[PDB]
């Protein structure tokens, strides 16, 4: 029956159940003070579902010019129509094919571009911003959002939100690649899964999704959300505490060296955004450096709260539309300060 919250990651991750509850801050704020990520479920039930479909984006914006990335090999597909991405989002037989004749796993780069989301999509902007959880933290004008209140001694976030659109990774070989590589942000962020597309053609690809979640180190309760309630899983995240960022840099310098990269001893493999931690590298981080992370499956309507300074990576299971907003909480403002 209905409850305020539950725990994932064996007690280490807060899951809030009611996204608009005026009392959520009472449960949120101690987990957030400790540097933990937080999950909030149910945001899809608050949104106008017609605004967030792949077919509407194609119909309304399809003649815009964009670049795509081939997630398998990082090859850039320059200066194509955005309809060429959207029309293959769920229908595999419409997808652009690589030279080997296979349908590609594509990411749409920087769309809408820079800060243009609000100008290009005013009705979507209103629908998202009015339904974000923890609104004193996440709204542009929230009382606990310092973004508009800080001097130039602090790195300030760009005007958001930002959309993140990409197909699902499909094969056993795809398990070792990221949709978004390991990186960190100096602001806090909330990332909302507004649509999950489960394809058709080569549709029935449900067994390799279970193997990816299992190999991804997902907890036993997370595995129950599929088997028992038939929720749509979108993406597998790994998030690490901000305090563990330098130990992760030491691991990736050592692995770069082993693989014959020629790197100065101070170079920053996290800022480079060139690594995805696969099962092998995650085990090595735990065993050799004593660092544990949070493995998080983001279902349709889940909002993931990512603490400033926390290294994180994203692997899409199915085709995803995500929308994210940056904010600056008082708990984590040290991470954007420009001195010492
Ligand atoms: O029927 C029992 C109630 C419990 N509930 C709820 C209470 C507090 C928060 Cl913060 C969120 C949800 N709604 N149902
Ligand atoms: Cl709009
Ligand atoms: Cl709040
Ligand atoms: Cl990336
Ligand atoms: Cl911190
Ligand atoms: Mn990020």
């Amino acid at each position: 029956s209905m409850t305020s919250h539950s725990w994932l990651c064996d007690g280490r991750l807060l899951c809030l159940h009611d996204p608009s509850n005026k009392n959520n801050w009472k449960i949120f704020r101690e987990c957030w003070k400790q540097g933990q990520p937080v999950l909030v479920s149910g945001v899809h039930k608050k949104l106008k579902s017609e605004l967030w479909k792949p077919e509407a984006f194609s119909q309304e914006f399809g003649d815009q010019d964009v670049d795509l990335v081939n997630c398998r090999n990082c090859a850039i597909i320059s200066d194509v129509k955005v309809r060429d991405f959207w029309d293959g989002f769920e229908i595999i037989c419409k997808r652009l094919r690589s030279e080997d004749g296979q349908p590609m796993v594509l990411k749409l780069k920087d769309w809408p571009p820079g800060e243009d989301f609000r100008d290009m999509m005013p009705t979507r902007f209103e629908d998202l911003m009015e339904n974000l959880p923890l609104p004193e933290y996440t709204k542009r004008d929230g009382r606990l959002n310092l973004a508009s209140r800080l001097p130039s001694y602090f790195v300030r976030p760009d005007l958001g939100p930002k959309m993140y659109n990409a197909y699902g990774l499909i094969t056993a070989e795809d398990r070792r690649v990221g949709t978004t590589n390991l990186h960190l942000d100096v602001s806090d962020a909330v990332n909302v899964m507004v649509y999950v597309g489960i394809p058709i053609g080569e549709g029935a690809h449900d067994e390799e999704v279970l193997k990816t979640i299992d190999e991804g180190d997902a907890d036993e309760v997370t595995k129950e959300r599929i088997h028992d309630h038939k929720e749509k899983p979108g993406a597998l995240w790994h998030i690490y505490a901000a305090k563990d960022a330098e130990k992760i840099r030491e691991l990736l310098r050592k692995v770069g060296e082993e693989q014959g990269q020629e790197n100065p001893p101070d170079h920053d493999p996290i800022h480079d955004q060139s690594w995805y931690l696969d099962q092998t590298l995650r085990k090595r981080l735990y065993e050799e450096y004593g660092v544990q992370g949070w493995a998080i499956v983001q279902f349709l309507g889940d909002a993931v709260f990512i603490p400033a300074g926390a290294p994180h990576q994203v692997h899409n299971l199915y085709s995803c539309i995500k929308v994210a907003e940056d904010f600056v909480s008082p708990e984590h403002v040290k991470h954007c300060f420009r001195l010492t």
